[PDB]
């Protein structure tokens, strides 16, 4: 059965047919639905179907699907993976698999940009010294002084003999968070152990709350090596409000550029475990999760007592109502600082075109609403009002073991 | 690790694994193939006899004394009536368990920590509309209690072998009318046009406010249903004002005190309770965001971002944000300063953090849904948000039911 999708607001309906060609399980089964989980709990003709169905994507959307270029393709691919258990892409078919990833991936709001994607090959990159060079390049690249550019630079595919290219940081650009043995930490609680690893691999650390660390980079079954990035290629942005004067006060920063650097990126069934992807911002993100959560900066406390709320009782709302100035500064110090970043209301927004758009062309769009829903104000943007499916394409982006 | 759903809260990175999905009798709508946990509504014989076994098993238990002969009595008792009537009759004392186990399963309702305070009126004798409506006039006046909210649940006769069901037409005891107007737009609630049609059709002089409370439609067994209006002095409202913005007053805002669902089926052992209006206390962002904020409901967002001088212009100013906050104040204030129960979202959240710590212990799990759990507004505020849940059908269950008409 296919399912039917009903946006509550509107009162339309549309019909998923897309899920039917997903090939791989999420957690959910008809006992019990594992939707709002975070993270999954857990041969050559399998690799070869995958390829194979890769190919006919590609092929069917260049509009070539028959053509000769598409069973001589077809056949390369089948002889490469008889021969050697494995196969590569052409550049082409490389981003094509990782716009249609991108497309694929369930918790992204912002996939209304999934046709503008900037991709560089590192494929021929042989060394953690040339992984840096191409991470220095993306960030240059996607960061455009503000003038931020999606982008995805792949490094080299898995491959059976060997260990994996890994930037252990779960992105390019993250926050230390020292931890102090009376249990606090300093910085980003997020960080702590990607901090003392950096540490341990002889990063000699500051004391500040906004230190941005070094990347610890992996050729295959090498030890990690450091590399501080050059401070003027991360593109910080103070954060003001532009009514509260203390604001500025707080001493808050947030980077410009955010950077994804820890997933997988699965293509026609081979694996490039080093593939690290940016966009920008939407500012929940930082006003909202990095800088209120608990287990973040959890500002949320000093903000209120600056804003002289009473702190004594839920129900004076003060949290909320100091959120809701915090996410108003991030928009304001991006906004001044001529930075990309788009608001929740704009960009959910965005995402309903996005699911309309893909309906149109593919009969669905996997989306996982606990992810697409913003972490504030859910209902008051649309994207709250709409049933969505959630279900595994491929290409796609997925969680691997972090590499330690 | 365990054979169990792993279910993980990220604020505390603590891990409890869930058992009790393992007691799930029935299906919900996801498949390993898709995930349709953000749907809102997912498309007997022997039958009844094992639910009604399963649920007798549930009661002995619950009681302490499984495997007893008072226990097998029971289910020689309810075979023996099934048997020879096709159904069978819940003891007085299994409805109340099987009623508040209802709730406790309900995996929607956040409010699940007070599962145990539920007033159960057994209104099974029930034989017509009219006894229907004193009997809800009876919860109303109980369950509200002069603002101090009290729990209820009225349970009117089980659905029974060809003769009609017992129904409630309204979808709560208590809903604003929603006229449509010539020009398309809705005066009052447009949530509530299709029942406020019918009370109309049924004989109701509709009023032409924005707020005017609906008559109830009650349904007697093969009978048409028969229009009820609610003594005025029975329905407590509290007119909304905020503690700073002195102009809110002037909106001429107001909610009504009890949250009453009256269109919901309970079923307690494959019995079915189609008619079993049950109420608890609002949490304020029902009415604050939901009801009043929602573009297909009030939609009140505009006009008091406008009162506050915000830029609507701009999606950037985040003016829904501000505007929606303030609203949710001058309820949790409205309803604080008129004396009657409400709960706001932090308050409702934690609490429900407490209730999932309880039931971990109780029953090694607690279905729970979370796009619903988590509240509409600053969600991630909220303990909530950062809490993993799994959601699954256990029986005693509230379910939704078709509408009579
Ligand atoms: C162009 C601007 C973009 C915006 C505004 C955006 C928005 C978002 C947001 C808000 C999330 C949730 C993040 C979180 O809660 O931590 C997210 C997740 C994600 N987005 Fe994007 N996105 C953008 C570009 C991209 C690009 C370029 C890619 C890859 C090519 C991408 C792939 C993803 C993936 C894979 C996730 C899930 C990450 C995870 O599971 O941790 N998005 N997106
Ligand atoms: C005691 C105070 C209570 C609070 C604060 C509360 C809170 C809530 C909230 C916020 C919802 C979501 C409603 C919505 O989005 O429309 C809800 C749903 C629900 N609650 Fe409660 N609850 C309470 C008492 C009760 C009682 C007494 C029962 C039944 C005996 C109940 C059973 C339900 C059910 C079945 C739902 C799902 C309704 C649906 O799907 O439409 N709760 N609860
Ligand atoms: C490309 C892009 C654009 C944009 N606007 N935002 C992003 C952010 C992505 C992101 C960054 N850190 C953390 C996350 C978290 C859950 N908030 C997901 C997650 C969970 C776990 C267990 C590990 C991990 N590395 N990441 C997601 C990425
Ligand atoms: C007992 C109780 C306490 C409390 N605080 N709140 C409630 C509210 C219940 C409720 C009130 N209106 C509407 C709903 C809607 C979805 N928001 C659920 C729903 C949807 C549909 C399609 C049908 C139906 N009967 N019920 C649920 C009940
Ligand atoms: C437990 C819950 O799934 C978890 O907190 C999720 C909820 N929704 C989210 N949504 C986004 N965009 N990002 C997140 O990290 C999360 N966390
Ligand atoms: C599409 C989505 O399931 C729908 O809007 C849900 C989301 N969460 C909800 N949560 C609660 N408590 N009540 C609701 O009516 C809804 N609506
Ligand atoms: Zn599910």
């Amino acid at each position: 059965k296919f399912p039917r999708v009903k946006n509550w607001e509107l009162g339309s309906i549309t019909y998923d047919t897309l899920c039917a060609q997903s090939q791989q399980d999420g957690p959910c089964t008809p006992r019990r639905c594992l939707g709002s989980l975070v993270l999954p709990r857990k041969p050559a003709e399998q690799l070869l179907s995958q390829a194979r169905d890769f190919i006919n994507q590609y092929y069917s959307s260049i509009k070539r699907s028959g053509s000769q270029a598409h069973e001589e393709r077809l056949q390369e691919v089948e002889a490469e993976v008889a021969s050697t258990g494995t196969y590569h892409l052409r550049e082409s078919e490389l981003v094509f698999g990782a716009k249609q990833a991108w497309r694929n991936a369930p918790r992204c709001v912002g996939r209304i940009q999934w046709g503008k994607l900037q991709v560089f090959d590192a494929r021929d990159c042989s060394s953690a010294q040339e992984m840096f060079t191409y991470i220095c390049n993306h960030i240059k690249y996607a960061t455009n002084r503000g003038n931020l550019r999606s982008a995805i630079t792949v490094f080299p595919q898995r491959a059976p003999g060997r260990g994996d290219f890994r930037i252990w940081n779960s992105q390019l650009v993250r926050y230390a968070g020292y931890r102090q043995q009376d249990g606090s930490v300093r910085g980003d609680p997020a960080n702590v152990e990607i901090t003392e690893l950096c540490i341990q691999h002889g990063w000699t650390p500051g004391n500040g709350r906004f230190d941005v660390l070094p990347l610890l980079l992996q050729a295959p079954d090498e030890a990690p090596e450091l590399f501080v990035l050059p401070p003027e290629l991360v593109l910080e942005v103070p954060l003001e409000h532009p009514t509260l004067e203390w604001f500025a006060a707080l001493g808050l920063r947030w980077y410009a550029l955010p950077a994804v650097s820890n997933m997988l990126l699965e293509i026609g069934g081979l694996e490039f475990s080093a593939a690290p992807f940016s966009g920008w911002y939407m500012s929940t993100e930082i006003g909202t999760r990095n800088l209120c959560d608990p287990h973040r900066y959890n500002i949320l406390e000093d903000v209120a007592v600056c804003m002289d709320l009473d702190t004594r009782t839920t129900s004076s709302l003060w949290k909320d109502k100091a959120a809701v100035e915090i996410n108003l500064a991030v928009l304001h110090s991006f906004q001044l600082a001529k930075v990309t970043i788009v608001d929740h209301h704009a960009a959910t927004v965005s995402f309903m075109k996005h699911l309309d758009n893909e309906q149109k062309a593919r009969g669905g769009c996997p989306a996982d609403w606990a992810w697409i829903v913003p972490p504030i104000s859910g209902s008051l943007t649309p994207v709250f009002h709409q049933e969505m499916v959630n279900y595994i394409l491929s290409p796609a982006f997925r969680y691997q073991p972090d590499p330690w």
